[PDB]
């Protein structure tokens, strides 16, 4: 029968964060990329990869103008990062509270192959992750973030891509809740291929309906997690093209059908389209005339990160320069997650 | 891949008569019983069962005063019913369009035990219903009907009973919106036996669960469905007592988990309990202040016809009285379905 | 838990009639074919379809010489022809039981499309299937026949198609044996398209381990039932080419790969391959090295039936040259069921 | 489509391993145990545990007397033994390779509980695991143990826990074969509760099911598997009693019912049975009038290794008595398997 997963009071603890991620007008900054994720975008400059290097540009958007303060609701970090310290001395954790922001770190390992499938992925990083868990927990991290990845093909995603990927964000989601951590739930759909418009929302239906499935059957606790989708959009390789509120009716529809309203808030995903585009589609998507239950906000790695990491640079003498290009984009997609954004 | 299922402008059918079934203020009548069902009901007065005697039982419900217009938006017929014709010669689907109201049908033939389990069962009726459908649809029918009976035990609802209901649910579904005919889900959960509230919204989540899955994998178009749940309450068995906040609380929660948001309305069965009970409920549920993204309102049996059948009493000479019984309970209900209700 | 579907005793007697039918040397005649079935075959003649022509065709098969009482196990008859008499005025069913045979009935109602893909079906009539059954093993059958049709092609079978059908399967198998029926299942893969052998292995070990995933949760007794598979052959537009004994071991290997031991038996459809081909195919599978568990032998309509239908050419005059058709290829089947086969 | 998973000559290579260490008469050392798990069984002599300790013990087993040569199939090792050398300086595999034997390895990392259930739990060890098994492989390790855990209780085992630990069993046996190596599948239900024979009979059908459903769903190559699946047996607190005879047809049974023909053998765990009724058990199972398309053989670790461990008693000059315990033990499994063994 019903053997609760959590107490009622596990449960307030998990809606509290969750609530306070999502708050209205708040958005999460992903900081998230690891050693070999975070050497193309300093090679972009000719910077190189060093703990130093690294430190010093997360030291940058984490120690932005107090004027973040109501945009960032939250800040995924990987996990070097998480026991650094800014040049005050102050850790990375302590200096996001302060600022009013949650906490959040990368939990996943990456992705392996899927044998017998066309190219397909599953996301690693269960083992020992309970453990995990109850440390970055007492080391200040209130939320976790998991990446699975489904490429649109011919054949692809298939049936055990899907059913895969699904079972593993749940079987996390459900460790996370186990150890007071608020799971965002990211089932990402790449924009590669040609494929249209029409049918990356039958597949993100597809791909939603079997996440949402997976976490009633893990015992998940919806009202404590997130969900971290792709807009519904074309390829890159499609030559049709398509207003933003025909992107924005697609991604809000594909969200009706699936997501139930007990689910705190919808944190989008830019993946791989420029910052100004990001935040034009976040606003439409707030201004759809459609009945929206959930908090639809941003998580955005690149958009939010992009003019700042040119504007520095590498070198020390940008360093507000870069930090006023970083406000100004989250002002903007703060403004663009209450519908409120005109360029 | 996808190979759509409608067409746009089925689309456009289906929910355009979805919305003006659960309207706001509007319910459905359930007036499909059975020559079997009925029996019990008019041998509770002494009145025997004849087509003459349940054809002007139902000219009474069909018929009433001109206030119960906004009252009713829809009205379930069963197949015979669907062919006879009031005192005047309109045929009742007639009559219920004239009032403003959507004609529907049941369409089911009758649960059947699955063998293996503790006294489960399916539901019959899948076969030849095509054309079925298509002959209601150009009869006057716009929605259908299909009840599924789940009950609670030490080992029950299993995992094959709730996958095999939801199965046929989705198929019955399928056929239906390919007929131009919206589909009522009716998952029921009987209220039977000693278990408390929690386990009823424990099953009532996994049942929704499934069934939601169930309909995402038949390629059915929510938009163009209602859901017709138990409200979520003790067995008649179970000692402990709940007040209607608790029951209300817990119907609203079990469904913000499961029921997608494109789901255009929800319309409760009455389930067993009293007139004044189910209006109670049904205005504590409106009330409730989590987020109810769908419609939420009545569909009844009983709960509207009972006092109307017993003011009748078989004889002629009580017609009016009967009816001013059936108005006032459908007043009462319209008023709970917009949480306006006070007693 | 385990609450019992079938008793020992009734364990018993499916298991008797299991292998009654498929007993070393021996097969399936399959009679079964409609009056718009069998209307096809009538006319390759000129002979107009009547009730008299159709029963007088069925006695040319039921009524023929001594020699085919080894080779036939059962046959499969028609609702109609279930009732009808022959010449002397005993029923079929006796004159079938009288042979040795076991008589058998076809319980499906065809297929209707299935929604949302691309041409695939499913199958009906389960509706009052149960007291269908009950009649028909009181009028002498002793096995039923249910046949989904699953095809090959870009995108097909999908999950939505094998999931469905292998459903409905496993309901029909159910009420079969509640019913003392042996059920046969025949989940048929139309050779159709230009696959290739790979594929069909391929989509044929798919359909199979689904197949009997939905068996083991309907609670099936799997010593009860026989299966009726397709032989695994490249499409009939396949360019590429293939000898019989690599047929017989892409089938043999799917069969090993997904179907348990406790199945009695499996009896292939020729699925329109000739006569000739039909039986080479069939000896070849039971020469094949592999170990095999279960009996291989046939269920063939029209691999049994085609030269004993020309020779028959409609005209009375020709009864036993008919007749000797249909028994050369009863006798060629039988010693092929045994891998004693040489033309 | 098919993208296949497997070579045919990578097939040809798990298959030869496979068909190794089955082979008639043989079957496998669990050599197996953590420290921690390693450390009961040295304290039930008052030996102290340590590496030298562990160490001679295993050479004791390795290195005992060229008799067990046709008895021993495989060795499974734990990870430091694996790298462990013997007196002459011989690494162990090298060892066990010269005896004829395959080598094999545990790559599972242990059970972690399942929120929302009873007591159920899953098995951990994913991460990394193909780099594991690549440096395994060219280590000497021919095949691979991964152990889930299943508990009759009144709920359990869940449709959870047994949907979960059926798609981690078809992710690891996937792994491995990718990297040559032959996973063998292990659902162990433990022997625990007052549950009868019928009800272990029931629950094992069960999960066999689901594991060659998730099988075919990753697409493992069945005939590069082995099954190692408890016997089915009643709970230790049954009252009531059963015949060797009775277990052995309850468990032909259950696999009769489930396992393909294609899945090359089945060793079977001892679980808590003493050494003279394990080989008992075994015989008997081999003698079972049934017919087995598979080998049916053991894979023992405390009914190999309890009278061995018990004349040794720690003390380095039992080393010859101890040997010729465990030899005799093997020489009395080995006919166990073929159905020769009588005490």
């Amino acid at each position: 029968h019903s053997h609760p997963a959590l107490t009622p009071e596990q449960k307030k603890e998990l809606s509290d964060i969750a609530h306070r991620i999502v708050a209205p007008g708040k958005g999460i900054l992903a900081a998230d990329e690891s050693t070999g994720s975070i050497a193309k975008r300093l090679q972009s400059i000719g910077t190189e990869n060093t703990e130093e290097n690294r430190r010093f540009y997360r030291q940058l958007l984490l120690t932005a103008d107090d004027r973040v303060n109501p945009c960032i609701g939250g800040v995924i970090l990987f996990h070097e990062t998480l026991y650094q310290k800014a040049d005050d001395g102050r850790p990375f954790p302590q200096v996001i509270k302060s600022k009013g922001g949650v906490v959040g770190i990368k939990v996943d390992k990456g992705v392996v192959p899927l044998a017998g499938t066309n190219g397909e992925t599953t996301t690693q990083g269960l083992d020992g992750l309970s453990e995990r868990c109850a440390q970055y927990k007492k080391d200040g991290a209130d939320f976790a973030k998991w990446r699975c990845v489904l490429k649109i093909g011919e054949h692809t995603p298939s049936a055990l891509a899907i059913m895969e990927n699904a079972n593993v964000l749940a079987r996390y989601a459900s460790i996370c809740q186990q150890n007071g951590i608020v799971p965002i739930v990211e089932p990402e759909i790449l924009p590669d291929g040609d494929h249209d418009l029409k049918r990356c929302q039958y597949v993100t239906e597809k791909v939603l309906a079997a996440v949402y499935k997976a976490l009633s059957d893990h015992h998940i606790y919806l009202e404590g997690t997130l969900l971290k989708p792709n807009m519904v959009t074309p390829g890159h390789a499609c030559t049709q093209k398509y207003s933003h509120e025909e992107i924005a009716m697609a991604t809000v529809t594909a969200l009706r059908r699936t997501v139930p309203p007990a689910v705190t808030g919808v944190t989008f995903l830019s993946g791989g389209q420029s910052e100004e585009e990001a935040s034009i589609n976040l606003n439409a998507i707030n201004k759809c005339p459609l009945l929206k239950p959930w908090a639809l906000t941003f998580s955005y790695g690149r958009a939010l990160q992009a003019s700042a990491l040119k504007a520095w640079g590498g070198k020390k003498e940008n360093l507000k320069a870069a930090q006023e290009e970083y406000v100004k984009r989250a002002l903007a997609n703060s403004l663009a997650c209450q519908g409120k954004y005109t360029p």
